[PDB]
């Protein structure tokens, strides 16, 4: 029952005063407060919760708050009480992390609703179905990549997707893509044996003999698997775990930090900082 | 290099204002800001790091706040850049937490300074004096439990300690020190999935998988009051008594070590009959 | 591909020796081994998974392996490789525990088959309709008691379940019942307040001020919620967290401890021991 | 109160056999036992624990074994039940695992002796000395490196250490000291998400990394690789500058070099290829 607002703005004196001088002329219950202001990239980070008033001028809220903003180069996003995102899950042939969303938002854990399931390919369409979400296959003519992406850009733009969720989509996204989805594409990907680009890195981490897993969840840009790290875990393993169980404990922990990374976006939690992030 | 300050008071709109925007008028440069309003005590808590200015009035900046605080009723607490609690640490048989509390403070972990032990037992007396900490031991005569109590007083008072730390020390505090105590006094328990005389090999019987502790401030009601840490161990069968004894003392260690790091670090708030923790 | 064999006797000299030296003889290649001796109970415990040899006569294995457990006054438990235990899930109106084990189950975490949901009500049926398993609701008639636990035991025989799991079942179950599934009912609840029986127990966690909650899964016996510990699990939780993110935190908990519970059971992990279980 | 066992050799059938058969002809009453058989590197692994019997032979006992061992190629270890392995620290001028170890070793936490603690450098002689520990300070002079490592591995033998613990030793082990400590010389270093060069922890604080990670293992010619025993992590966030990481980046070097320490000492590390196994 309570509203979300998140501001950011290059760092200053009076940072936090602008935002709550004006949250209580507005009559505005602060029901709690985060704020970091980051003394080497010099940006200041606020995530405020709040029960409107009665009679609360939504409109007239945003207006006074645009024209106090703009003398701190100050930009906020302000969220309803029961604002669910719409999203879109990009899927190849693992469905393990598209089952773990879709369970998770079932549950009511994640607070979204999945507006489609893109594909490159057809092989996870009765998932999607069995879930009742519609479900789109867009192959790739290697020669017309554009193509394929025009479809899905398609689908997001036409189900008012707010995040693209990369649960294993294997397909290279161009750079016009990884441009026009700056900041709301979140991606998982595995991180064992920094710097080794062989094609079984799970067997290449069985014979080192790791004792653990890793996965980090990123925002995309244009750096293929980097970009604005938002969340990372790794999972505990053993000597009794050959490869198949290696890769099966990786699917693990990408289920796992995948999700709470969406969480985090979800929950009005996470900031840009340069080229990392802030998560309040 | 950054100053702290705590706020506690009842919820109303403009208890964040009042905080903030005096900061903002006295120059101090906000770095980070944690708050919670309590829907169900009522209570409002906000905890602000800050840089200060040049030439910093310290009693100026104390007094403007006591005069913004009255209107809200108001208890704020501000403390300096450089400052580290005297603590004086309680202590009976058991030397495990105050091991591990003597040596997460000699490796910098708990920036604090332990003024003395103090102990209704001779026992430990050697352990102190290695750490070069003065030790007293005040015996128990039970005909004259506030004698004992009035010299365990006068050494808090005479060192200047701003917390007490009971470390397993197992003679029971009167009321009226409880009283005196109430809110600086950090107790440490276990805490299972049994009452009576020996409570690890009754979970052992009852094939319990974890062993817990529970840290809290002191209030009269025996091992109960101000929660501020719990936490637990993994067990199992292979531990026999003894070593459910002895994953017992590593989460009493943990939970304290915890618990005492919240506190002195101005995390910890009393919220009627428990804890904010910012 | 490993056969698993679980082995449990009084404590002896010679009581690895008889099973150990017994596999060798039958060509039975150890894959891993591990045991225990409960110095206290006088009992003993082993777990071993062997591949079998060509032509495996498992008759005759079991024949052999009797006739030497005799002296021993040793019991055992042999499973083969393939094998899923077939299953039965109980539900009252909880849906939490029973969507956690399904979703376990069809992810292939837990090697299981859930052929039958039984309930006291008719309120879970669409979610075990949408899983494609079968659903009976045996309403109680308080007059007649024997009467509903005769259908849930019925239910129980005909599909041959070999293990009931009891996700948040709230119906008392009789003294003659608790018998009937002795040592393969697994049962969860919360561990919140030791020793307060009042209705509100998470009201009471919050004013409390507790920064943990808990669950404990254990066998069903004649004792009440007490009975054979087989795990436990905690859950931190803090002063945000008001008495509905209480329960709520306390569902996660359940959920997951009464998951590694079944997960021990169906791995052939568990043994009785006294009052209390082994789990290797 | 229990003697410990372990056993390594070539995977047949038959291979825990032999060890449990004999430990019952021998009457030695097993308590616990844990194996694991290696699929992939072709190797049987065995630890047991025992209760010895009245008047028991220990010279007949490990005879006896070493007899039908011949037949399977099997090395093993007997250790009896109050046995504290004598340890060297060596040291450099970071103390935060020198400290763990002494405290953990000093509450009994970890069943060691240190019966030395060395260093390329003088300025831990007042922490080793505090504890009653003694201390050795082996300047380099960088042209007689055999010189410096004579001294060392002096001690190392007078003391008659069967551990040596690099408890953030920063002079590199000669290609010949390596070989020497094979199997019984654990080290450990930081791990991130994965940084060449100058300050690591400020490359990791740049790039947002969620965690700091320290990896303990055994010492070989390969600089900070070598059979790996234990690796943990620990959570960080944008709060952490880059002094906040390092003192993270200490914490779980103190953890996992503690719990490395750990297994090797209780007896439940093998040496499985170029990995271990963890009993």
């Amino acid at each position: 029952d309570t509203w979300i607002l998140t501001a950011d703005c290059p760092s200053m004196l009076g940072t936090v005063d602008v935002v709550t001088r004006y949250l209580f002329e507005q009559r505005c219950y602060v029901t709690e407060h985060h704020s970091f202001d980051d003394r080497q990239s010099g940006r200041f980070f606020i995530r405020v919760e709040f029960r409107q008033p009665d009679d609360f001028d939504e409109a007239g809220f945003r207006a006074g708050l645009a024209e106090r903003s703009e003398a701190f180069g100050m930009a906020f996003e302000l969220t309803a009480p029961n604002h669910r995102p719409k999203v879109v899950i990009m899927v190849s042939k693992a469905d393990h992390c598209l089952n773990d969303l879709l369970y998770r938002q079932r549950i009511g854990q994640l607070g979204m609703d999945v507006v489609a399931v893109v594909s490159n390919h057809p092989d996870l369409e009765p998932l999607a179905h069995w879930h009742k979400i519609p479900y789109y296959h867009f192959a790739l003519d290697p020669k017309d990549k554009p193509g394929q992406e025009r479809k899905v850009l398609q689908v997001i733009e036409e189900t008012g997707a707010e995040l693209v969720i990369l649960a294993r989509y294997m397909q290279v996204l161009s750079p016009e893509l990884c441009r026009r989805l700056d900041g709301w594409a979140i991606n998982i990907h595995h991180s064992l044996l920094p710097g080794f680009k062989g094609a079984k890195p799970y067997h290449q981490a069985y014979n080192k003999g790791v004792k653990m897993v890793g996965a980090t969840a990123h925002y995309i840009n244009n750096d293929l698997d980097e970009g604005p790290i938002i969340a990372q875990g790794v999972e505990v393993v053993d000597h009794s775990h050959y490869p198949e169980d290696l890769i099966a404990k990786g699917r693990d922990i990408e289920c796992l930090t995948l999700a709470r990374a969406v969480g985090y976006h979800i929950e009005r939690r996470v900031f840009l900082n340069a080229n990392r992030t802030v998560v309040l």
